[PDB]
């Protein structure tokens, strides 16, 4: 057969019985994390604008928008401004291959289980199926080009492998056939293009957000019987079409498939930034050690970051939230200055200090040859010269939350916490926690989404 | 920059900057997009789009050309009648490869409709600008004259330039046409491979949908990257070899559908296949006899998504050099129906299709400006014919004349409407320069 019919196979044979514990705390952890910083992201001006947007749009069904009990969206549009909520502050998690890959299926199985119920009830271990099932089609998609384990200079992943992984996770959670699950995957294809360039901008949460969106429309397509290309996975001139030098594989049988997630864990951030700067906030909260005992940015001679040549977080002089999320100098200069970076040390009105302003045009940035632009052996180092000659390094290889070194399930639940207070009542909150927690039990998925509003 | 250039250029043209040139051709452009729109609301595509735009209800509304008994929001309205326009690909061509006319003509009808005096010179201006816009970005890669081989240049080019007429008819600022091209960006992208199913029709749909919305998001000040048109990693994420220019100042800009027509469709096929037919017509007057044939050689550039020896469907015999020479042989002529499955698996055509051959020179690259189609018909006792098509009736090099684009238009569009409101939307189209108000064309796509 084919490498498509092989996707639509694993994703239409795939039970709650091939599931393992260790993919279920990852995808628990995953969600917890994604609503978390979903609801903080809905107090964003580019989740008032998809809402804006969105609200002229009415259907016979409709799905929360997450915080905002007084309106509902068609379930399409309310996955959209979700998955732009939690993508919003570019704080939802990341994963290797390159992608942002739980932002753009839960919110559509959230909108799913709201607005398309079954006769029997929709159980927690059927989020959970269709939630892997979403999050193991893109990876072990994008194990088709090498590039992919990159960081991005192209497209956009998460627009590209998200949306058929949105359609996967959608055609699972609804149950299609064998042949509508391909359909739903070669439709959602079309739909799956997005370049890199908008990252830095107001326009990238976005990508998640067609993301969660486009994949739920190819699955409504494919269930009315639209008909896509039966190679679209193994065609170059097909889904190839995003990656350069495509090699497309069949997938194992279920009898020995092994899920991504049980070998390959994500990284969780600490705060909302482009990940890249995490190991650079990183080494410069090391060699602030040797400054601070406020920091002298009055007599800096220079800073300089060794850190790999990613154009697109190479900015000298953000002026908005989303340019200092994608901003090395920034991320290293507020660290030195503050002594830790949170959610506020992207404020626009922060990012713009004389103090900031001046210690950032010392900054210099070098790309040594030995690390590569990939979030697997990515490092940052740093180094400080002051006035007076003095010269102090430190390095940062791994951070704490990468997958190397993951966030505690404490420091997970407290990142939780901290972002969905703005929005919940603190019972709400620590519901929440549990319900996500104990969701393998759950037998009515309502609960969850009972929570989100 | 160039992004900057091009919000230039799609603010400041005004209706005084219309030329006679532009005018005729779009006339031609909007009338043939019309008739073949109505054509294609009777077909499968047309209808699963329909079904799924049908649950959406918005505070505005627009006209589904084919199906006047209910209403969709701009959105979903414009989505449904590209797709009619593309869903048997019988829309018009234009050089650099693209189907331009598709993508925009619904778009400003379904906002003329929903959100309201605009003129035919209005009409007219958005058109021609996001036609332009097209072929402007469309010459920043050399890829783009050739047939494509990755990416299908109507949901490429023809978002941006949706999202620019919508823009120029709405009336957005320059920095925010700028932004509805950057957003638009984002919503760009869709392989050709599903060129050869049914999904292909969306890539219009979309093209009409995704730069509305756009727009849209621009409107309510959604921002992307300002330089989008001149980055590699932005807008030449699509192409190979992206090398942008700036666009020429409007001292010395010039209308690119003033120098390069359209080609407009006489079956409902690929382009190419109007050389094959066109030189297989010609070939079977030294025969007229399917069971005498030895080969059917047909000499065609390396197109590979149209090339189908056995096709099984609808859509594969719309993509089918082998197909539509064997077609064109046996009944003398190519129609609408010969695209019938009841006609694409008959037993002559697969007796013909057995005996096909197709050959590559390097005369023929994939390139609708520069392709020709040779057929050679060898007989069982060594008797052997040949005929070369170099440009078929209705290529931009003999493009179709008035008269028989009027009675495509009338062929097509009489299988929805009653013949008088045909004749009605032949004298508005051919009149729309003095017409007052968009709202008498619209009134004529309730029918």
């Amino acid at each position: 057969k084919s490498v498509t019919e092989s996707f639509a196979g694993m994703i239409h044979g795939l039970k709650v019985n091939h599931l393992t514990d260790g993919i279920i705390r990852r995808s628990k952890r995953m969600i917890l994390d994604s609503l978390g910083v979903g609801f903080l992201g809905t107090g964003t001006e580019v989740f008032h604008k998809v809402t804006q947007y969105s609200k002229i749009y009415s259907s016979n069904t409709s799905s929360t928008v997450w915080g905002r009990p007084d309106f509902r969206l068609p379930p399409t549009y309310a996955a959209f401004v979700n998955g732009v909520a939690v993508h919003s502050m570019d704080f939802d998690d990341t994963w290797h291959p390159a992608t942002h890959p739980s932002g753009a299926v839960l919110p559509v199985l959230t909108a799913l289980s709201e607005a398309l119920p079954q006769t029997p009830k929709f159980s927690g271990l059927d989020l959970l199926l269709a939630f892997n099932v979403g999050i193991e089609v893109q990876g072990r998609l994008m194990h088709f080009s090498k590039e992919a384990k990159d960081i991005p200079k192209r497209f956009h992943p998460p627009s590209v492998v998200g949306t058929l992984g949105s359609a996967a996770a959608a055609s699972k959670f609804l149950g299609l056939s064998l042949t509508k699950c391909r359909e739903a995957l070669a439709i959602a294809v079309s739909h799956a293009g997005a370049p890199i360039a908008n990252a830095a901008t107001q326009t990238k949460p976005l990508h998640i957000g067609n993301a969660a969106k486009h994949g739920m429309e190819a699955t409504f397509l494919a269930m009315l019987g639209l008909q896509g290309n039966k190679q679209i996975l193994d065609l170059g001139s097909g889904f190839g079409a995003f990656y350069a030098n495509y090699s497309p594989e069949d997938l194992p049988s279920l009898d020995s498939h092994i899920w991504l997630l049980d070998q390959q864990d994500v990284a969780f951030k600490s705060f909302p930034a482009h990940l890249a700067t995490h190991w650079v906030a990183d080494a410069a909260a090391a060699v602030r050690k040797h400054l601070v005992t406020l920091f002298p940015a009055d007599h800096i001679e220079r800073i300089v970051l060794r850190i790999p040549d990613v154009q697109y977080v190479n900015r000298p002089f953000p002026d908005s939230e989303h340019e200092a999320r994608h901003s090395f100098q920034y991320v290293a200069c507020a660290s030195l200055l503050d002594g830790s970076i949170t959610v506020p040390s992207f404020h626009s009105q922060q990012v713009n200090r004389p103090q900031v302003r001046e210690l950032l045009k010392k900054v210099k940035l070098e790309h040594p040859p030995d690390n590569p632009p990939s979030f697997d052996t990515l490092y940052c180092e740093i180094s400080i010269t002051l006035k007076d000659g003095t010269t102090f390094t430190e390095r940062s290889d791994t951070f704490y939350g990468h997958w190397r070194k993951p966030l505690s399930q404490e420091d997970l639940r407290n990142k939780f916490r901290a972002n969905a207070s703005k929005m919940l009542c603190r019972d709400t909150v620590e519901s929440l926690i549990t319900v996500v927690e104990k969701l393998e039990d759950l037998e009515d998925c309502s609960v969850l989404t009972r929570l989100l509003k």
